């Protein structure tokens, strides 16, 4: 298992990164410091997470300490839905750069294909409770992303939560200048994503798997829902390999040529989650894990199903 995957912009991306959604602002600085100390070189961020300043404090301190050099880090962030207008994209990127206290991002993603009305609210609502869309299309937002590469603000651009028709729409864009480097999508044994992964990989787009542990801290979790970390079938594979269930869940996407971004703010788990370069799942283990697919999503953007660009009505 090599530590980095080559992107279609010519740069290498670490296959294991630290997620930061829901990492409390008073804990995430130490989490990122610990992560860098124990080997992580890739941090997955987003403006909508509201903690980029605190992530940035950690990055800056570890650079100052010379634990790592900037060239060795791979920092990812994402353009929120209220910034899809072409004229808002640069400033959104620059706010993230300023908060993360970086001069460039390694990768900047369109967070979702759905654009929303700009303004202070991340989910602007009409009086009837619906999320108000923007009229800016997926292709115009991509052209604005391309400009960021040409201005030196970002080394790579990509997409997130795009279905294959939406990926295809970008690939088929008239005058396309840069292909997406990455599509970051939810992926785990209950949402195995075979069709969309194969499509993206066939086009040279690297896939990053989010919520690889099934996001047991997601805000909308119910009692009722399936639980990867507690699934006896997965626990048995882990026991066979003398690893934790989380370590199996992280190794699984790695062996599919995916990047994976487990989140933790717990120092012991941050270290555990990195210790996934010391064992191999068999092909039979891999097929067995794939067999658990349920089409179950942590992140279904349920408030936005009427949006024209909602991604999850299409089969993939
Ligand atoms: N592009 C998108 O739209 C999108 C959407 C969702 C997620 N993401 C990205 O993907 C990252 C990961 O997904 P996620 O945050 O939804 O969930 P996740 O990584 O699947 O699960 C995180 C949860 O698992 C716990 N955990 C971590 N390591 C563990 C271990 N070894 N043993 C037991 N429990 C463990 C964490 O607890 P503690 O933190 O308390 O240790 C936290 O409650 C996000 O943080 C974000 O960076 C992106």
């Amino acid at each position: 298992m090599a530590s980095r995957i080559l992107l279609n912009n010519g740069a290498k991306m670490p296959i294991l990164g630290l997620g930061t959604w829901k990492s409390p602002p008073g804990q995430v600085t130490e989490a990122v410091k610990v992560a860098i100390d124990v080997g992580y070189r890739h941090i997955d961020c987003a403006h909508v997470y509201q903690n980029e300043n605190e992530v940035g404090v950690a990055i800056q301190e570890k650079l100052r300490e010379q634990v790592v050099k900037r060239e060795e880090l791979f920092i990812v962030s994402k353009l929120w839905c209220t910034y899809h207008e072409k004229g808002l994209v640069k400033g959104a990127c620059q706010k993230t750069l300023s908060d993360l206290k970086l001069d460039y991002l390694d990768l900047y993603l369109i967070h979702w294909p759905t654009g929303f009305k700009p303004g202070k609210e991340f989910f602007p609502l009409d009086e009837s409770g619906n999320v108000v869309p923007s009229d800016t299309n997926i292709l115009d937002t991509w052209a604005a992303m391309e400009e960021l590469v040409d201005e030196g603000l970002v080394k790579a651009i990509g997409i997130s939560n795009f279905n294959h028709l939406q990926v295809e729409m970008i690939l088929n864009k008239p005058g396309l200048k840069y292909k997406p480097a990455v599509n970051q999508i939810e992926c785990h044994p209950y949402l195995t994503q075979e069709k969309l992964i194969q499509y993206c990989q066939s086009k040279g787009i690297v896939v990053t798997a989010y919520s690889p542990l099934g996001s047991p801290d997601r805000p909308w979790a119910k009692p009722e829902d399936p639980s990867l970390l507690e699934d006896p079938r997965i626990k048995a594979i882990a026991a066979k390999h003398n690893k934790t269930t989380a370590q199996v869940l992280i190794r699984f996407p790695m062996q599919r040529n995916l990047v994976v971004i487990p989140k933790s703010v717990t120092p012991e788990r941050i270290a555990e989650n990195f210790k996934v370069f010391d064992f191999e799942l068999s092909s039979q283990d891999m097929t067995t894990l794939l067999s658990y697919n349920r089409n179950w999503r942590v992140c279904a953007l349920l408030s936005c199903t009427s949006h024209k660009d909602y991604p999850f009505h299409e089969e993939f």
